[PDB]
């Protein structure tokens, strides 16, 4: 999947871009103990989290990403590389808090439910809209049409992962709070991966 | 008021230039029935709508305006002058649709509210940003920084128009749709004014009826 | 470079006019030893500092500049020209201190940082605001809108002097103290240059020499 | 106390202006249960909270205050007057968040302790600086000199309230967070008072 323009779509309200990025790497993001990732995650779980986190930062936050690349290259020791990563992740998470307020203000729904149904052929998805948007079928249709290209890519990614498998449904809550939690968990797992990668 | 750089600024998102041009001529543009200008506007109001329209076309599309002026000079009859005007006007309205699209893409806000408060001493302006920009202080600062030179001029103009008057507040809804409607209204009034100008009543001189 | 209105804008907070003037003359103003300028600077550098200093005085204090010009023309000897220059320079530095106090009182910021990024095509500028202005989007917008015409000119000058060179970043620390230090450095260099210009080697012509 | 120039002083870093306003009305602002003000405060404490909060709004945001008075005048029922007041309070508290960030950025100290010692004659005060300012005696002196006129008035107000009483020390923790909590508590007590006043 090509994430060019992804930042524009995200700010327009296509927040499931985050999910597409994570799922396209098959990264872990909804974690039981999202403070100790290495106690729950294997070496690809860590590697995949690192790659998904980096895609997310580069896509949503390209200037900070270039700065972070340079700062890490200039860092001389492993410990300094970890410290630099930690600082830039703090910056990235704060900036993401702002970006998520912007996207959920633009798209005028505070919380939605997304259900992905994977069955034998092509699957389907379903958005469960809040009561006020559900009362405006034509606003809700606008949101469906906005999310549709990303949701189609997400459906393809998931279907590739589930070939030959019994009927399965994946349920996401999409709100500022759950998306913040997903990105924080990705960041913590990515830090654990980087710690293993340097020194 | 200085309209140099106006095309570039408009493209960057300074869309209130349109308002400034209209208000500098005291032109009518938010018309109740914007389809028949003849019947709702006085001669001077039509007169001013035409002047504001010509300023807008020249400022935002100087090449098209030069062409239109030459083409009008070449037209010999009233009917040909009107048809030439309608042709260049359709061109200008299409180009302005494109320009509007670019400007609001560079603003990345769909709609804003602008309030101008006029009272006895110094007045002020107030931008009411949509919720997505209120959550983005850097965007709010950028939009205000782009708009502010134009808004200061607009405040000065209205400040002249309201001297000696009680506190009044003017509210502008700013979106691609309202600016398109304002410019369409200006174009319709300008066409009505031009028709009256090439008409026999005004275009035949005193010498032709021997005073 | 266009300096119309510069004095009023400076009082409103447009202090980077100083940088624009200095850079358009390629003058030295941030010197390691700002006490003996002739020990670090060539004759052409001293001359460029003199040209920049004169522009600055004329731009910000044109009445004072006319007075200084007349008194210099009336002075007959090198020594009197030096003395006249030193007197008017003290006056000018005194006014500049007052002007700077006013300008930074309007900015409501003690220090700002300006970064200019020059690359292959078009460069850019970036104003880095102090925390009290970062928390004030309205003030940040007012300052950007005021500074932008001067900054665009400064960017044009710098890109001209940097064609064909690798990516470069110029960082300006902007505060009452750094602007005072820059103007004081310009004044010292200009005095050294004027000393060389009014001496008989440069001042006396070939006719007096009897070629 | 004259609160002309108070807004200018506050923005310059003189945040104890808030304390002076509250204390000059003898208002409650450090509340045990700052969510239900009516359960701990007398009618007269409520009145003083309302008077202090309104002085604060008029001093720090006079345009919004003129608007709030006009909007209250236009509201016809008690319930609408309360709703208008709450809307404008939300506006004022958001504006105050921004103003407090400006004031503490100009102050160049993040958290301070102010101790006011009331004794028989004139009392005294003591500012306990954060460690980085304690190492810069000139910066500490600048902060002291900035706060001194306001602290002198505050000390006079407290000495009048404590005439003839044993030695007493009042401790204020001063930070963006404690000042925000104080103003929010005042606004909630003021709402309780207004509810009683219009019904």
């Amino acid at each position: 999947p090509d994430f060019t323009g992804a930042r524009e779509r995200f700010l327009a309200g296509d927040v499931t871009i985050v999910l597409l990025i994570a799922e396209s790497h098959d990264a872990p993001y909804r974690l039981a103990n999202p403070e100790d990732p290495e106690a729950d995650l294997s070496d690809e779980q860590l590697e995949r989290a690192l790659a998904a986190y980096l895609t997310l930062v580069e896509t949503l936050f390209p200037e900070l990403y270039a700065e972070m690349k340079a700062a890490l290259a200039a860092a001389k020791t492993p410990e300094e590389k970890i410290a630099v990563f930690r600082e830039y992740n703090a910056r990235f998470l704060a900036e993401f808090d702002a970006l998520i307020d912007q996207a959920f203000a633009r798209l005028k729904a505070d919380s939605l439910t997304l259900k992905i149904h994977l069955s034998q052929g092509k699957g389907s998805y379903e958005i469960i809209f809040p009561p006020e948007v559900q009362a405006d079928p034509e606003r809700a249709a606008a949101i469906e049409a906005l999310w549709k290209p990303t949701l189609d890519q997400l459906l393809a990614v998931l279907q590739e992962k589930h070939k030959g498998k019994p009927a399965t449904t994946v349920t996401y809550e999409i709100s500022a709070e759950t998306l913040r939690a997903a990105v924080a968990a990705l960041a913590r797992a990515a830090e654990a991966a980087l710690r293993r990668k340097v020194g």
